[PDB]
């Protein structure tokens, strides 16, 4: 009874999200619930500290009865529904910049303390009706893995996976989520997702289409990673001017260093704030 459900707002790869209000408090919060050795509720309660304003803010963790709750602020929409709801005319690239820039400080901040996303997605950067975005479901890949499919049995999105993920490296950086957010970016602009995958080795294979197949030169140790196989067809890389059409130059230099293929290469969240693709940024409000 400390909580009132007001409706559902949504579902992730781990539980469902209720538009709930705090009895005791008046607030109106984003409460999860998910079902269910374990350092999980150690290393989630860790990220109560781990506060910015572009990242969701996280009011309590509740462990009770086998099941986890997140109690989250209340934001209203998330990028997926916005980039359909601007599909005809797409979003303002002055809004395009101002919400990569966000992105990126969340990034910065988070990585600044170790602790990585892993599964970046349009679906957990959430919106307000003032400006700004925020980066939700830090820690749950990590506390959690991530599987095949959600608790309801839908496909997790491998659109956005970094290639040393999909090529079996076992230590990630935090050049993983640098890649999902450069993705994410090349789909503001395009309206259509840069790398649509339906499968592993499809997701692979529309990267190495669009980027080359990466050899020892532009990665060294690519080819001793566990999943690389010397049978890869050997595509030539396209120029960036083709992919993300109508980029200004700026923003297509950034998008080509956030998707470099070798991770101790691909630029990171900090030194990409300093991009000159910025030089001219603003915060609209949509
Ligand atoms: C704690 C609530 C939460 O995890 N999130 C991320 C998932 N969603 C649903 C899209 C959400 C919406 C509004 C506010 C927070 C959260």
């Amino acid at each position: 009874e400390n909580f009132q459900k007001v409706e559902k707002i949504g579902e992730g790869t781990y539980g469902v999200v209720y538009k709930a209000r705090n009895k005791l408090t008046g607030e109106v919060v984003a409460l999860k619930k998910i079902r269910l050795p374990s350092t999980a509720i150690r290393e989630i309660s860790l990220l109560k500290e781990l506060n910015h304003p572009n990242i969701v803010k996280l009011l309590d963790v509740i462990h009770t009865e086998n099941k986890l709750y997140l109690v989250c602020e209340f934001l209203h929409q998330d990028l997926k529904k916005f980039m359909d709801a601007s599909a005809l005319t797409g979003i303002p690239l002055p809004l395009i910049k101002s919400y990569l820039f966000q992105l990126l400080q969340g990034l910065a901040f988070c990585h600044s303390h170790r602790v990585l996303h892993r599964d970046l997605k349009p679906q957990n950067l959430l919106i307000n009706t003032e400006g700004a975005i925020k980066l939700a479901d830090f820690g749950l890949a990590r506390a959690f893995g991530v599987p095949v499919r959600t608790y309801t049995h839908e496909v997790v999105t491998l659109w956005y996976r970094a290639p040393e993920i999909l090529l079996g490296a076992k230590y990630y950086s935090t050049a993983v989520d640098i890649w999902s957010l450069g993705c994410i970016f090349a789909e503001m602009v395009t309206r259509r997702a840069l790398f649509p995958g339906d499968s592993e080795i499809d997701q692979l294979f529309r990267i190495f289409r669009t980027l080359g197949t990466p050899d020892e030169v532009v990665w060294p140790g690519v080819t001793s990673m566990p999943d690389y196989k010397p049978s890869f067809p050997k595509w030539a890389r396209q120029d960036f001017s083709k992919v993300v059409p109508p980029l200004d130059e700026d923003g297509r230099s950034l998008l080509s260093q956030m998707l470099h293929y070798d991770p101790n290469k691909r630029i990171s969240a900090k030194a990409a704030l300093a991009h000159p693709f910025f030089q001219d940024v603003t915060k609209p409000v949509p």
